[PDB]
């Protein structure tokens, strides 16, 4: 009750006033959006469970952003009564400043999705398959009502910060790839140690 209220709330506040946490709504807080879901799947390298992390920048500036982590748990939470990768994700500046946003999540041998607008979920998490992996997908695309200048992703911005970031955290494999056009499809690759 009081806890999914506290939900939309915050939806609201992120969606008011964008730049007060992520910085800017420019090109800068465009690119903002990839770090804080990289940062997640780094924090869950750290942890010493994922290894590998792959950034796509898919047709119309999708995002989708994978890695080989636990898989964010589904276990129902207590304060909540909603499963655990929905309070997570509804409690993410990227979800609320996303028109849509997706996730996989490869845990138990199973397959779990939902699909959010503005952060807010469109229905509840479902089984949709089986797996013999662990991880977490998140698939995004910017709101172009909080992001009104640009919603197109630059790939050098990317490249550079990728690269930083696997140097800085050794052992983590993390590739980036354009698939916008998908006659020429560009690929960067980084693992350090
Ligand atoms: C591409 C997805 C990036 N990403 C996020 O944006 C947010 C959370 C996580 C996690 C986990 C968090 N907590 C875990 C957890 C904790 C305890 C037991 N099992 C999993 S996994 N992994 N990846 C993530
Ligand atoms: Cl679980
Ligand atoms: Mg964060
Ligand atoms: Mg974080
Ligand atoms: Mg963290
Ligand atoms: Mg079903």
């Amino acid at each position: 009750g009081a806890g999914q209220i506290q939900v939309l709330e915050g939806l609201e506040a992120v969606r008011k006033r964008p730049g007060m946490y992520i910085g800017s709504t420019s090109e800068r807080g465009l690119h903002h959006l990839v770090w804080e879901i990289v940062d997640n799947s780094i924090d869950e390298a750290l942890a010493g469970y994922a290894n590998q992390i792959e950034v796509v920048i898919e047709k119309d500036n999708w995002i989708k952003v994978t890695d080989n982590g636990r898989g964010i748990p589904v276990d129902i939470q207590e304060k909540m009564g909603r499963p655990a990768v929905e309070v997570i994700l509804t409690s993410s500046v990227v979800n609320a400043l996303s028109q849509d946003l997706e996730v996989y999540v490869h845990r138990n041998e199973t397959i779990y999705h939902q699909a959010y607008k503005k952060g807010v979920p469109q229905f509840d998490l479902k089984e949709v398959g089986t797996t013999d992996k662990t991880g977490t997908v998140i698939r995004f695309k910017a709101d172009g009502e909080i992001f009104t200048e640009t919603t197109v992703y630059n790939y050098e911005t990317l490249q550079q910060r990728i690269r930083e970031l696997a140097f800085l955290n050794k052992g983590i494999q993390i590739t980036l790839r354009d698939e916008r056009d998908e006659e020429n499809v560009r690929e960067d690759s980084y693992h350090y140690e």
